[PDB]
Order: C-alpha cells, then sequence, then structure tokens
C-alpha cells in the first residue's frame, strides 16, 4: 500500500517507478491521501450521525428526523475539481454508515443544483481546495441565502491556510499544503494531470504549458 | 478494492457482502473486486485502442498535421452525470496507470448541463456512461455529439450493459460488466440518489422501487 517516492535517472520525481516530469515534489501520495480521507470519514460520521433535521420523506411529520436513507445528509460537490474527491469520500462515508446523497454545482454559477428541498437540512459542501477562500465564501453565502439549510459546513481535501485573505474557515480539512500550485487527484493545469493518483507541486515552467482552449 | 468479497446472508435473510447487510438487495450482480478487475482490464483495452491513434492538433493551431494522443492533445472523455462520476473517477485513474492521457468534461441529460469543451471536431472522443438499457438515451446522445461537433471517432464505454432491455439498436463499443434485465443499485446506480455510494452492484428488491418518492 505505501507508495515509493524517489527520483529517476534524470531529476524527475518518481512514484512507484513511474516518472512525473511535471512535478517539483510530492505533496501527498495516494496511500497518504486515502488514509486521511478514511479518518475524515469517521470524523464526518461522528459529527452528523446523531443530528436531526427536517423530515421531507414523511411531510406529515412535524418533528425533526434523524439522518437516515429517508432523510440523508445533503452533499453538494463542486465540479469539476471535486468529483474524484467526492467519489472516494462518499464510499468511505458508506463504510462509516452515514447516509448521504450528492448533487453537483459547477463554478459565478455555471450549472445550478437540481436539488430543491434543502431548507432545514444538514448540508455539507465538498470542495477540492481552499486557498484565498473567495470562491467558498461566496458559495456558502449563496447557499445560505437561497436554500436556508439547518446547517452548512465545508469539507475540503486540501487547505492552504497561508493564502486566506477573506473570512472563511473550512470546518473539515483532510490535508494542509503550502501556497504552491498543486496538480493531481482532481487538481490540474488546463485539465491536465487531473487523473493522477498523487498530489504534486507543479514546476513553475509547466504552469503555462497548455494555453490552448479545450 | 481488489480484495475478495464474501457474499452471504444474515439471520434476517438479507444479503450481506463482507458481513455488511444490504436489506434493499435481492442478489449481487458484481462485488467491488469483480467491479475493479473488469475496470482495470477495460483500461488496458482502452489504452491499446487509443494509444497509437492521431487526431487534430488543437494545442498548436499553427500545425496542419494530425497529432498523437499526448498531454498536448489528450483523449476527450465525456462523462454523463450523475450516474457516471464514480465510474469515471476510478476509470481515469486506471487509464493513467496505462499511460493514456485524457481530459474529462461532464454533460447532464434528462440536455440540462452542457459541455464546456468546444474543440471536439476531428478529436477522438470517448463517452463514459453508467449503463446502456433501452439504448435510446445513448443513441440520441451519440447522434447529438456527432452532429454538433463531428469528432474523428466517437465511442461509448459503459460500466454495465443490459442487452436484454434494448428497444432501439445500440451497441456500446466497450462494456465492463453485463447485468440481467433488472433494476440495479450501487456503485453509481440509485433509487432517488439512494445507494449510489455502495461499493457493489445489486439487483434491487421490487419492493424498494418506490421507496423514496419525495423530491430531493
Ligand atoms: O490545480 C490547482 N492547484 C491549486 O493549488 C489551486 N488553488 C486554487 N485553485 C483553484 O482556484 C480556485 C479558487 O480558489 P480560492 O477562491 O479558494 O482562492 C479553486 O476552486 C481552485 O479551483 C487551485 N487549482
Ligand atoms: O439505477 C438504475 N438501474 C438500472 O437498471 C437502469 N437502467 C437504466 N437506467 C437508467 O436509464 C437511463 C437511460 O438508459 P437507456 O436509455 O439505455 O434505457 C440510464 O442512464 C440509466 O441512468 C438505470 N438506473
Ligand atoms: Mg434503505
Ligand atoms: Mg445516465
Amino acid at each position: 500500500k505505501p507508495n515509493f517516492v524517489g527520483r529517476d535517472a534524470d531529476g524527475n520525481v518518481t512514484v512507484d517507478g513511474r516518472s512525473y516530469p511535471m512535478a517539483e515534489s510530492v505533496v501527498a501520495t495516494e496511500s497518504t491521501i486515502h488514509r486521511s480521507m478514511k479518518e475524515m470519514a469517521q470524523t464526518l460520521a461522528n459529527a452528523y450521525k446523531t443530528l436531526k433535521h427536517r423530515d421531507t420523506h414523511n411531510k406529515g411529520n412535524s418533528a425533526l428526523a434523524p439522518i437516515t436513507d429517508e432523510n440523508p445528509l445533503i452533499i453538494i460537490s463542486v465540479l469539476k475539481g471535486s468529483y474524484i474527491f467526492t467519489a472516494d469520500m462518499v464510499r468511505y462515508l458508506g463504510d462509516c454508515g452515514l447516509p448521504n446523497v450528492v448533487d453537483f454545482i459547477r463554478i459565478q454559477v455555471l450549472d445550478n443544483l437540481r436539488f430543491t428541498e434543502l431548507t432545514g437540512k444538514h448540508v455539507l459542501i465538498m470542495e477540492d481546495i481552499a486557498d484565498t477562500g473567495r470562491t467558498m465564501k461566496l458559495l456558502v453565502e449563496k447557499i445560505r441565502r437561497e436554500y436556508r439549510p439547518a446547517s452548512l459546513k465545508v469539507c475540503v481535501l486540501v487547505d492552504k491556510p497561508g493564502g486566506r485573505v477573506v473570512d472563511f474557515k473550512p470546518e473539515f480539512v483532510c490535508l494542509t499544503a503550502p501556497t504552491r500550485y498543486v496538480v493531481g487527484y482532481g487538481f490540474e493545469v488546463n485539465d491536465r494531470y487531473r487523473n493522477y493518483r498523487h498530489v504534486f507541486v507543479l514546476k513553475p515552467e509547466y504552469a503555462k504549458r497548455y494555453p490552448s482552449k479545450l
């Protein structure tokens, strides 16, 4: 399970024998990424499994209902960067027995949510990264104003505390990284390297490597 | 994921996989290790099919010759939301193991959310879908992509094929698993979004089909 990190004949970063010429260094290997996400899953389960919110399964019941398959935790995943993080995370949530459903928002909102009944529900946002915090600050503001959830929290895979310049603080953080551009496991440069299993610091000379439009 | 899973039954007669009870399941179509074995082999099948192909160079618009599939001009993967995102997340990582450079864009059809990629003409495009049942949705999807963009090639990779349910004539080029003509749940498949995050694919109990009628 542990991934071997080294260097090849050239100066290139290697992980399990495969060379990553775009990488300056490794932020976290896949085994490290999944271990923290498994622990975050237990953290999320402990924080939500006993909570109660509005019963929309049985609308004739005025009492708050526990988090079950009938009234699951609402997870909002931020495309495109969070879909791999989200796919792994909700599987670990199932391992911890926390019922949840996922809808996607794409961000300026490009693709709106299709879920409509978030009022008085516990809602969790799954985002790939929090750097300056501007994106998630406005997203949290918009969801609070338009949907009025019972609670609204944010779970990020990577937090860059050194970059925060607005009043935003994610409740749940898997990994903490420096203020460098990272790629891999959802992170990309013009959509490249998104499917890599590890998170790397990108070489600065690769930052403008693909200027052409997709 | 590739660890052997034990299928059993608890004292209540409910399906269990690795000791975990699944009251909504009538039977098991494929456990997680079966799922991931077929995906890894399918990724090698995908890599062998696309590795040596060439398509139009959009990285360098000054170039006139066709270009190989590289980071500069990767394979274009269109993932169909919502059912395909878990399948897609695992698949593109297996494709990286095989060294097939690819980029993913999402489309949501009933079209509710359109592609943001705009340079698909003369490109090799692979649609990644959860399941092909009656085939009407994929048939209309393939025809829409062909007419609007005219890619160099357009093929469909589905996690599950239900060939016994065909209404129209549609054959996905790549099929990881086949299922009986039943309603399936788990690993992307759901009833009103429930059970999507399960690691195995089960046949749903008919009594669970209408279990969650309320709008999310
Ligand atoms: O590949 C990447 N490596 C990074 O280090 C990084 N930091 C920020 N982002 C992207 O910028 C968007 C805005 O994030 P903030 O509003 O929190 O600053 C984020 O939503 C991200 O999409 C990154 N993408
Ligand atoms: O949970 C599910 N279990 C199933 O057996 C099933 N069969 C079809 N579908 C869904 O129907 C949509 C259209 O597929 P077809 O046009 O091929 O029938 C597909 O895209 C699927 O979303 C299923 N969903
Ligand atoms: Mg249930
Ligand atoms: Mg579908």
